């Protein structure tokens, strides 16, 4: 019994496991409940708060991934496995888990709170990109990660009904940020500096939490990775989710009372074999049950509280990949494959935006694919490609930050900005897809300082400076580093200057314009189109 | 006849002309100017189409510019050159259907090309007789027998109750088509091949030129066109029958006036109140729109030009087309508010919503949102030198450099031969603000080649510019390819191609090749805000 690897939390008694970090060792404990588990009737429910249990609880050991679908699009393909459940499905998943140094910090030390990605669909704490054991030791961080419910069991909300409110599995992260609040300085975790950071439904998340009141006081800064809560695919309305959920019901074969109940009834795996069905469009990057407008957890739309929001005391950390929608182009979009080099044609384009822009008029669906079509090279199937990836993700991910980036800003956020550019020499990705949505991740995380990984030495020490900025960033609320100068500086991204830096294997380079021209399409006149049909 | 010489006494179908031996800077030139070929379009032929001219007996004296056809004189800039040299420089007379040929003196010994001008001035406005129409520089350095003609502007020729047989429309265009006609039958009297006849015109003469293309009777007078910053197509080339019926009817109001009744009442209205109150009949408060204009007449225009362009067949057509680099910076000086000549016309947000609501008349709110959202530069939305420059662009990509595009496009993709200029050299004589870079209309002076005249001030390399540029448009005039056959040295002009989208600059600089004429910017232009309208 390792005095460092037990902790009292709230709950009892836990029991870490020392991870080996290849600097030395780190504290990992995994598993944390902080919640009952959501089974039962307390499926679609909000997280009750974990009953103190007796003895010491194991926590060395990652525990079950939120029941979702897993991907099965490539099976065996490293670059989508990496992404799937690592452990056991159950929907008694409400852990969390905490790295810390080895020995536990003497000094509260500042907390970032992981909240994984999958299109609130999917996603686990416990995926190896998360590996929090990196910058626990290199960096000192108290790194939280939890488990969130995903898809229906996360997001399947009755609006206004008692018995699925919607957005617990938000409620589940709030609740784990918590219980880092109440519990973090048992591991010399600072409750005062906590940091979220996540990645795509996890950045949009984090953004959630932003714009949440009761969320507000579980932290003091944000990262949002390729994620916002503004943008097409991370709310829906309230009128959307319930006829999703219904349609679901419709689907397993199911007042609200009722239809959840018996909902509550159907194996897990049912739930997520129709999930996918509830969409009102063939999409890409759209996903069935994902964080409602519920005037609750969300008083209004993510745009509206970013409009009207009081962002002072805000730092927020916010950037995108250089390929957004590469990656989800695989999975819907005719014509685009890992396997092959993904050249379109122009019609596959036109039919490719659709699909891309799914809640796109013809009208606003040929404006995005005049927009997007290199006129110089209308037919060049790479261009085609190239755009294709850049409608998806700019209309998904790149555009919504920048309006999220500029609203914050704005609205009194201290902002940094950043365009991750370096693509992993490990990547198994074909090149066209650049550097995907979720690829920064195992560089923030630290990944590459594990020598087994086969990145490259350059890649190890990118992950260095990742590593420092966003524990700086954790820190202090700026990403520079004091204890370095101007190679260069981060400036704030402000509404004026616009200015975000490229993330890679180069200094910092500072852009100015987070693709503010195309973007001024898609945050600007895209609404007033569709706002005209 | 006897004492004279013997060189400038021509022929021609309507009899016998006297011209005038013009001293031109490398040896003379025979002009013969204010060659009627028309009835004078007076009385109770106003508004009709032109009418030959009537043989004259004895020798027409055809020595100086006759009258310029009735129309409105600029006064925004009194005095100043740069409004100046576009007003009228004769005698302001509905009687004006006159025109002008310039050739080698002695007159030359073999059929030479034609080059028939079409001046602009948006169709109210211009003449044969301005000083940088000057026929002397391309007949003299380039052996190039030039024709102009007047032909009637505003109401005069444009004013239309579609249908009616008192004012049919587009009988500006008939002057210029009668012009034509009499090239192809006089013009050999002047050593002219009338197998080989160019147009040429810049911005509404281009815009002539272009229904010329457009238009069948037009076809076989003319082999060759050059469009200088001016389409058929395009927002201000043409009005639809309804459009133009409208502004007829209410001009007609205007000044106190059944078609034969309305046109005879404007028949008896003094030319001068028509113009008075040309500019009154504008659908919106606007630039670069033009009041009396072709109209789609489904005779002359059997459809709208972007319908005739979009489906013509252009196989034998080779056509020079091209735009000045910046076509809009003009138009903004006379009427979108905070813009000047006077200074550098640093212009906010607000003036520039507002400019491109007079500058895109035809945009709904929405449309205009569009024009704005794109031309904003979103780094710098409220940057005062950018707007103003964007609201140039606005202005010179909507009304010429999207619709030659198009036309380019169009043309190249149905058989045209077409090559492709921006010209970008902004004369060291401009009068006009820095800002203005090279405004509308600045390249004709050289395509003219008149830096040659050495009394003009231009620098050595605007006069070597002005050869060059002399030389691509007779070199096209002669064989529909601008570049020079033997001269492989300079850099070729490549087609215009659908594929490759080639122009070239024409600037100091050899031939640069570029690609694309504001490819993403004329894609929305021509391909989106089409839609946007349709809803
Ligand atoms: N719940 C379901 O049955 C389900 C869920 C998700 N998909 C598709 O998910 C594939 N996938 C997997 C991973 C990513 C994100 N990568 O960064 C994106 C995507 C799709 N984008 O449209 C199909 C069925
Ligand atoms: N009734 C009319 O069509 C009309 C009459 C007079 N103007 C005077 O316009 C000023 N102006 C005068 C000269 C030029 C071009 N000169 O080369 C361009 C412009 C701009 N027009 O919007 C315009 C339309």
């Amino acid at each position: 019994e390792d005095p460092q690897l037990l902790v009292r939390v709230r709950g009892g008694q836990l029991r870490g496991i020392r991870l080996k970090a290849p600097g030395g060792p780190v504290s990992a404990f995994l598993g944390i409940p902080f919640a009952e588990p959501p089974v039962g009737s307390r499926r679609f429910m909000p997280p009750e708060p974990k009953r103190p249990w007796s003895g010491v609880l194991d926590a060395t050991t990652f525990q079950n991934v939120c029941y979702q679908y897993v991907d099965t699009l490539y099976p065996g393909f490293e670059g989508t496995e990496m992404w799937n459940p690592n452990r056991e499905l159950s929907e008694d998943c409400l852990y969390l888990n905490v790295w810390t140094p080895y020995p536990r910090p003497a000094s509260p030390t500042p907390v970032l709170i992981w909240i994984y990605g999958g299109g609130f669909y999917s996603g686990a704490a416990s995926l190896d990109v998360y590996d929090g054991r990196f910058l626990a030791q290199v960096e000192g961080a108290v790194l939280v990660s939890m488990n969130y419910r995903v898809g229906t069991f996360g997001f399947l909300a009755l609006p206004g009904s008692r018995e699925a409110p919607g957005n617990v599995g938000l409620l589940d992260q709030r609740l784990a940020l918590q219980w880092v609040q109440e519990n973090i300085a048992a591991f010399g975790g600072d409750p005062m500096s906590v940091t979220l950071f996540g990645e795509s439904a996890g950045a949009a998340s984090v953004g959630m939490h932003i714009l949440s009141l009761p969320s507000r006081s579980l932290f003091h800064r944000a990262v949002l990775q390729s994620g916002t809560p503004n943008g097409p695919w991370a709310t829906v309305s309230a009128g959307e989710a319930r006829r999703r959920a219904t349609l679901l019901a419709r689907l397993v074969g199911c007042n609200d009372t009722e239809l959840i109940a018996c909902l509550r009834t159907r194996p897990a795996q049912d739930l997520v074999d129709h999930e996918w069905h509830v969409l009102p469009q063939e999409s890409i990057f759209r996903f069935s049950f994902v964080p409602v407008v519920d005037g609750d957890f969300l008083s209004d739309t993510p745009e509206a509280l970013i409009n009207t929001g009081d962002f002072q005391d805000l730092q927020v950390l916010v950037g995108v990949v250089k390929d957004e929608g590469s990656y989800f182009l695989v999975y819907g979009v005719p014509g685009f494959s890992k396997d092959n080099e993904s050249l379109i044609s122009r019609a596959q384009f036109l039919a490719g935006v659709r699909i891309g822009v799914p809640q796109a008029s013809d009208l606003a669906a040929e404006a995005v694919v005049l927009h997007y079509t290199d006129w110089l090279h209308p037919e060049d199937p790479t261009h085609l490609r190239d755009a294709m990836s850049a409608v998806v993700g700019d209309h998904n991910v790149v555009c919504p930050v920048a309006q999220l980036a500029g609203r914050l800003a704005a609205q009194g956020a201290r902002v940094y900005a950043y365009i991750f550019e370096h693509r992993a020499s490990t990547l198994t990705w074909p090149l066209w897809m650049g550097v995907p949505h979720g690829y920064e991740i195992e560089f923030i995380f630290g990944l590459p300082l594990d020598p087994s990984l086969n990145y490259t030495t350059e890649e190890r020490i990118f992950a260095q400076r990742l590593m420092k900025y966003w524990t700086n960033f954790a820190r202090t609320g700026d990403p520079n580093d004091p204890r370095d100068s101007k190679s260069p500086q981060w400036p704030p991204y402000t509404t004026a200057a616009q200015q975000y830096v490229s993330l890679n294997l180069k200094p910092l380079e500072v852009r100015r314009g987070l693709r503010a021209q195309t973007c001024a399409f898609w945050n600007r006149f895209l609404p007033k189109l569709l706002s005209a049909t």
